[PDB]
Protein backbone atom coordinates (compact mmCIF):
# COMPACT_ATOMS: atom_id res chain seq x y z
CA UNK A 1 0.00 0.00 0.00
CA UNK A 2 1.82 3.12 1.19
CA UNK A 3 5.48 3.54 0.04
CA UNK A 4 8.36 6.26 0.33
CA UNK A 5 7.39 7.97 -2.99
CA UNK A 6 4.41 9.14 -1.46
CA UNK A 7 6.09 11.62 0.86
CA UNK A 8 8.13 14.75 0.92
CA UNK A 9 10.44 13.98 4.03
CA UNK A 10 11.68 16.88 5.86
CA UNK A 11 13.78 17.42 8.88
CA UNK A 12 15.00 15.00 11.14
CA UNK A 13 13.04 15.13 14.75
CA UNK A 14 15.43 12.39 16.55
CA UNK A 15 17.36 9.45 16.88
CA UNK A 16 17.07 6.35 18.57
CA UNK A 17 19.56 3.31 18.89
CA UNK A 18 17.49 2.21 16.09
CA UNK A 19 15.31 4.37 14.33
CA UNK A 20 15.88 7.52 13.06
CA UNK A 21 13.03 9.58 12.67
CA UNK A 22 11.92 12.67 10.30
CA UNK A 23 8.58 15.01 9.63
CA UNK A 24 7.24 14.08 6.81
CA UNK A 25 4.23 15.23 4.38
CA UNK A 26 1.78 12.85 2.46
CA UNK A 27 1.71 13.85 -1.00
CA UNK A 28 -1.98 13.88 -2.03
CA UNK A 29 -3.43 14.86 1.55
CA UNK A 30 -0.74 17.18 2.62
CA UNK A 31 -0.91 15.18 6.09
CA UNK A 32 1.55 15.70 8.20
CA UNK A 33 3.47 13.20 10.12
CA UNK A 34 6.36 11.15 11.78
CA UNK A 35 8.14 8.82 9.80
CA UNK A 36 10.38 6.21 12.18
CA UNK A 37 12.99 4.81 10.02
CA UNK A 38 14.97 1.57 10.60
CA UNK A 39 17.40 -0.33 8.89
CA UNK A 40 17.06 -4.37 8.21
CA UNK A 41 21.04 -5.01 8.50
CA UNK A 42 20.65 -3.52 12.02
CA UNK A 43 17.13 -5.33 12.99
CA UNK A 44 19.06 -8.33 11.51
CA UNK A 45 22.24 -8.42 13.48
CA UNK A 46 20.74 -7.56 16.35
CA UNK A 47 18.10 -10.07 16.36
CA UNK A 48 15.11 -7.54 17.33
CA UNK A 49 12.71 -8.62 14.64
CA UNK A 50 10.06 -9.38 17.41
CA UNK A 51 10.00 -6.83 19.10
CA UNK A 52 9.43 -4.43 15.85
CA UNK A 53 6.58 -7.00 15.46
CA UNK A 54 4.84 -6.20 18.75
CA UNK A 55 5.94 -2.15 18.68
CA UNK A 56 3.53 -2.25 14.86
CA UNK A 57 0.80 -4.84 17.34
CA UNK A 58 0.44 -3.18 20.03
CA UNK A 59 0.57 -0.03 19.47
CA UNK A 60 -1.39 -0.17 16.37
CA UNK A 61 -5.04 -1.16 18.25
CA UNK A 62 -4.34 1.29 21.73
CA UNK A 63 -7.03 4.40 21.59
CA UNK A 64 -5.83 7.25 24.07
CA UNK A 65 -5.53 10.73 24.32
CA UNK A 66 -2.29 10.27 26.40
CA UNK A 67 -0.63 7.69 23.89
CA UNK A 68 1.12 8.13 20.43
CA UNK A 69 -0.58 6.63 17.29
CA UNK A 70 0.68 4.10 15.51
CA UNK A 71 -1.31 4.47 11.67
CA UNK A 72 0.51 2.05 9.25
CA UNK A 73 4.11 0.93 7.74
CA UNK A 74 5.92 -0.10 4.80
CA UNK A 75 9.18 -1.58 4.10
CA UNK A 76 11.66 -1.58 1.14
CA UNK A 77 14.37 -4.06 1.62
CA UNK A 78 16.92 -2.30 2.92
CA UNK A 79 14.70 -0.20 5.15
CA UNK A 80 11.28 -0.86 7.64
CA UNK A 81 9.11 2.76 8.01
CA UNK A 82 6.53 2.88 10.82
CA UNK A 83 4.10 6.06 9.96
CA UNK A 84 3.74 7.87 13.79
CA UNK A 85 1.76 10.63 14.80
CA UNK A 86 3.69 13.63 14.92
CA UNK A 87 4.23 15.06 18.40
CA UNK A 88 4.90 19.35 17.94
CA UNK A 89 6.38 20.26 21.20
CA UNK A 90 9.30 17.85 21.36
CA UNK A 91 10.23 15.36 24.09
CA UNK A 92 9.87 15.77 28.11
CA UNK A 93 13.53 15.09 28.09
CA UNK A 94 14.29 18.13 26.03
CA UNK A 95 11.91 19.81 28.32
CA UNK A 96 13.96 18.75 31.27
CA UNK A 97 17.23 19.66 29.72
CA UNK A 98 16.12 23.00 29.39
CA UNK A 99 14.29 23.88 32.96
CA UNK A 100 16.80 21.73 35.07
CA UNK A 101 14.01 20.69 37.42
CA UNK A 102 9.95 21.05 37.10
CA UNK A 103 7.99 22.45 39.48
CA UNK A 104 5.23 20.51 41.64
CA UNK A 105 2.23 21.65 39.57
CA UNK A 106 3.81 20.06 36.81
CA UNK A 107 4.89 17.06 37.59
CA UNK A 108 1.61 16.41 39.02
CA UNK A 109 0.21 17.27 35.80
CA UNK A 110 2.50 14.76 33.88
CA UNK A 111 2.06 12.57 36.43
CA UNK A 112 -1.56 11.95 36.14
CA UNK A 113 -1.37 11.76 32.37
CA UNK A 114 1.03 8.86 32.66
CA UNK A 115 -1.17 7.10 35.24
CA UNK A 116 -3.85 7.49 33.02
CA UNK A 117 -2.01 6.34 29.85
CA UNK A 118 -0.75 3.29 31.99
CA UNK A 119 -3.91 2.67 33.23
CA UNK A 120 -5.94 1.80 30.06
CA UNK A 121 -2.83 -0.30 28.76
CA UNK A 122 -3.03 -2.84 31.76
CA UNK A 123 -6.68 -2.76 31.09
CA UNK A 124 -5.29 -5.10 28.41
CA UNK A 125 -2.44 -6.13 30.10
CA UNK A 126 -0.34 -4.53 28.06
CA UNK A 127 2.89 -3.69 30.03
CA UNK A 128 5.39 -1.26 28.32
CA UNK A 129 8.64 -1.49 30.30
CA UNK A 130 10.26 1.44 28.62
CA UNK A 131 9.21 4.24 30.20
CA UNK A 132 11.76 7.13 30.24
CA UNK A 133 11.41 10.76 29.42
CA UNK A 134 13.48 10.21 25.79
CA UNK A 135 9.91 8.26 25.23
CA UNK A 136 7.63 10.53 26.09
CA UNK A 137 6.33 13.03 23.68
CA UNK A 138 4.10 16.39 23.72
CA UNK A 139 1.08 16.95 21.68
CA UNK A 140 -0.09 20.77 20.75
CA UNK A 141 -1.02 21.26 24.00
CA UNK A 142 1.23 20.49 25.83
CA UNK A 143 -0.51 16.61 26.82
CA UNK A 144 2.02 13.83 27.62
CA UNK A 145 2.02 10.98 25.37
CA UNK A 146 3.82 7.59 25.86
CA UNK A 147 5.79 6.51 22.94
CA UNK A 148 8.34 3.52 21.39
CA UNK A 149 6.37 0.75 22.42
CA UNK A 150 9.21 -1.64 20.99
CA UNK A 151 10.10 -3.64 24.97
CA UNK A 152 6.65 -3.91 25.36
CA UNK A 153 4.82 -7.31 25.68
CA UNK A 154 1.87 -8.80 27.29
CA UNK A 155 1.91 -10.15 30.97
CA UNK A 156 3.63 -12.15 32.63
CA UNK A 157 6.51 -12.69 31.64
CA UNK A 158 10.32 -13.11 31.18
CA UNK A 159 13.26 -11.77 29.36
CA UNK A 160 14.94 -13.46 26.33
CA UNK A 161 16.51 -10.02 24.83
CA UNK A 162 19.51 -8.11 25.70
CA UNK A 163 19.36 -4.86 27.81
CA UNK A 164 20.84 -2.18 26.17
CA UNK A 165 21.26 1.04 27.66
CA UNK A 166 21.36 2.23 30.85
CA UNK A 167 19.50 0.71 33.65
CA UNK A 168 18.43 3.45 35.43
CA UNK A 169 14.22 3.29 34.89
CA UNK A 170 14.03 -0.49 35.31
CA UNK A 171 13.05 -2.13 39.01
CA UNK A 172 14.85 -4.92 40.69
CA UNK A 173 12.86 -8.11 39.40
CA UNK A 174 14.32 -7.19 35.48
CA UNK A 175 18.02 -6.40 36.44
CA UNK A 176 17.93 -9.42 38.29
CA UNK A 177 16.60 -11.55 35.18
CA UNK A 178 13.89 -12.50 36.87
CA UNK A 179 9.74 -13.02 36.31
CA UNK A 180 8.16 -9.78 35.97
CA UNK A 181 4.56 -8.56 35.47
CA UNK A 182 2.62 -4.97 35.20
CA UNK A 183 4.33 -3.14 38.73
CA UNK A 184 7.45 -2.56 36.52
CA UNK A 185 5.57 0.11 34.82
CA UNK A 186 4.70 1.32 38.70
CA UNK A 187 8.41 1.39 39.88
CA UNK A 188 9.29 2.97 36.86
CA UNK A 189 6.62 6.12 37.22
CA UNK A 190 8.09 6.61 40.68
CA UNK A 191 11.48 6.86 39.04
CA UNK A 192 10.19 9.62 36.77
CA UNK A 193 8.71 11.30 39.78
CA UNK A 194 11.83 12.09 41.77
CA UNK A 195 13.45 13.24 38.03
CA UNK A 196 10.93 15.29 37.82
CA UNK A 197 11.41 17.18 40.86
CA UNK A 198 15.12 16.58 41.28
CA UNK A 199 16.39 16.79 38.08
CA UNK A 200 18.35 13.52 38.11
CA UNK A 201 17.04 10.08 38.54
CA UNK A 202 17.08 8.46 42.26
CA UNK A 203 20.04 5.43 41.76
CA UNK A 204 22.45 7.36 38.88
CA UNK A 205 25.80 6.30 39.23
CA UNK A 206 29.11 6.37 37.60
CA UNK A 207 29.46 2.63 36.36
CA UNK A 208 26.97 -0.28 35.57
CA UNK A 209 28.08 -1.97 38.32
CA UNK A 210 27.45 0.34 40.80
CA UNK A 211 23.71 1.40 39.45
CA UNK A 212 23.10 -2.11 39.73
CA UNK A 213 24.07 -2.12 43.21
CA UNK A 214 21.73 1.20 44.31
CA UNK A 215 18.83 -0.25 42.44
CA UNK A 216 19.02 -3.88 43.88
CA UNK A 217 19.64 -2.36 47.63
CA UNK A 218 16.48 0.31 46.47
CA UNK A 219 19.50 3.12 47.79
CA UNK A 220 17.93 6.56 47.36
CA UNK A 221 17.94 9.68 49.58
CA UNK A 222 16.04 13.46 48.90
CA UNK A 223 17.16 16.96 48.67
CA UNK A 224 15.25 18.91 51.65
CA UNK A 225 13.34 20.90 49.04
CA UNK A 226 11.44 17.49 48.10
CA UNK A 227 7.62 17.81 50.06
CA UNK A 228 6.48 15.43 52.63
CA UNK A 229 3.95 14.77 50.09
CA UNK A 230 5.95 14.07 47.28
CA UNK A 231 8.43 11.68 49.35
CA UNK A 232 5.07 9.40 50.23
CA UNK A 233 4.41 8.71 47.12
CA UNK A 234 7.97 8.20 45.68
CA UNK A 235 8.44 5.88 48.75
CA UNK A 236 4.83 3.69 48.03
CA UNK A 237 6.26 3.18 44.66
CA UNK A 238 10.04 2.73 45.03
CA UNK A 239 9.61 -0.53 47.03
CA UNK A 240 11.69 -3.78 46.76
CA UNK A 241 8.57 -6.47 46.83
CA UNK A 242 6.36 -5.69 43.50
CA UNK A 243 2.85 -6.78 45.06
CA UNK A 244 3.46 -3.83 47.65
CA UNK A 245 3.84 -1.27 44.67
CA UNK A 246 0.47 0.51 44.44
CA UNK A 247 -2.39 0.20 41.81
CA UNK A 248 -2.87 3.02 39.27
CA UNK A 249 -6.07 4.26 40.71
CA UNK A 250 -4.61 4.82 44.34
CA UNK A 251 -1.50 7.06 42.57
CA UNK A 252 -4.34 9.06 40.86
CA UNK A 253 -5.92 9.63 44.09
CA UNK A 254 -3.10 10.35 46.55
CA UNK A 255 -3.12 13.89 48.02
CA UNK A 256 -0.05 15.33 46.65
CA UNK A 257 -1.43 14.54 42.92
CA UNK A 258 -4.92 15.68 44.08
CA UNK A 259 -3.24 18.54 45.40
CA UNK A 260 -1.15 19.90 42.57
CA UNK A 261 -2.54 18.25 38.83
CA UNK A 262 -4.47 20.37 36.81
CA UNK A 263 -5.76 17.37 35.15
CA UNK A 264 -8.23 14.83 35.85
CA UNK A 265 -8.27 11.17 36.28
N1 LIG B 1 6.08 10.99 16.69
C1 LIG B 1 7.18 11.76 16.98
N2 LIG B 1 7.13 13.12 16.95
C2 LIG B 1 8.21 13.87 17.26
N3 LIG B 1 9.41 13.35 17.61
C3 LIG B 1 9.59 12.00 17.69
C4 LIG B 1 8.46 11.12 17.36
N4 LIG B 1 8.90 9.85 17.51
C5 LIG B 1 10.20 9.89 17.89
N5 LIG B 1 10.61 11.18 18.00
C6 LIG B 1 12.00 11.57 18.36
O1 LIG B 1 12.84 10.51 17.93
C7 LIG B 1 13.40 9.81 19.07
C8 LIG B 1 13.49 8.30 18.86
O2 LIG B 1 12.22 7.70 18.56
P1 LIG B 1 11.91 6.24 19.21
O3 LIG B 1 10.57 5.90 18.61
O4 LIG B 1 11.91 6.35 20.73
O5 LIG B 1 13.12 5.35 18.65
P2 LIG B 1 13.97 4.14 19.35
O6 LIG B 1 13.05 2.95 19.27
O7 LIG B 1 15.18 3.93 18.49
O8 LIG B 1 14.25 4.63 20.77
C9 LIG B 1 12.52 10.21 20.24
O9 LIG B 1 13.22 10.03 21.49
C10 LIG B 1 12.19 11.65 19.87
O10 LIG B 1 13.35 12.47 20.07
N1 LIG C 1 15.05 -7.21 9.38
C1 LIG C 1 14.09 -7.65 8.92
C2 LIG C 1 12.83 -8.37 8.40
N2 LIG C 1 11.72 -7.56 8.81
C3 LIG C 1 11.23 -8.13 10.00
C4 LIG C 1 9.87 -7.63 10.49
N3 LIG C 1 9.16 -6.90 9.52
C5 LIG C 1 8.02 -6.12 9.82
C6 LIG C 1 7.24 -6.29 10.95
C7 LIG C 1 6.01 -5.38 11.17
C8 LIG C 1 5.70 -4.42 10.23
C9 LIG C 1 6.57 -4.26 8.98
CL1 LIG C 1 6.28 -3.10 7.74
C10 LIG C 1 7.67 -5.07 8.79
C11 LIG C 1 9.49 -6.87 8.12
C12 LIG C 1 10.78 -7.53 7.75
MG1 LIG D 1 12.95 5.42 22.26
MG1 LIG E 1 12.67 1.07 20.07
Amino acid sequence: QWALEDFEIGRPLGKGKFGNVYLAREKQSKFILALKVLFKAQLEKAGVEHQLRREVEIQSHLRHPNILRLYGYFHDATRVYLILEYAPLGTVYRELQKLSKFDEQRTATYITELANALSYCHSKRVIHRDIKPENLLLGSAGELKIADFGWSVHAPSSRRTTLAGTLDYLPPEMIEGRMHDEKVDLWSLGVLCYEFLVGKPPFEANTYQETYKRISRVEFTFPDFVTEGARDLISRLLKHNPSQRPMLREVLEHPWITANSSKPS
